[PDB]
C-alpha cells in the first residue's frame, strides 16, 4: 500500500520506488528518468 504521483504525502520515505515526497509540496513526484 505505497504512494504513487500525486498521492500525497510528508516525508520522502512515503511512497512507492521511484518517488519523492516533495519538501515544498506535499505530494511523492516520480522522478526515475528526468
Amino acid at each position: 500500500e505505497c504512494r504513487k504521483m500525486f498521492g500525497g504525502c510528508s516525508v520522502d520515505s512515503d511512497c512507492c520506488a521511484h518517488l519523492g515526497c516533495k519538501p515544498t509540496l506535499k505530494y511523492c513526484a516520480w522522478d526515475g528518468t528526468f
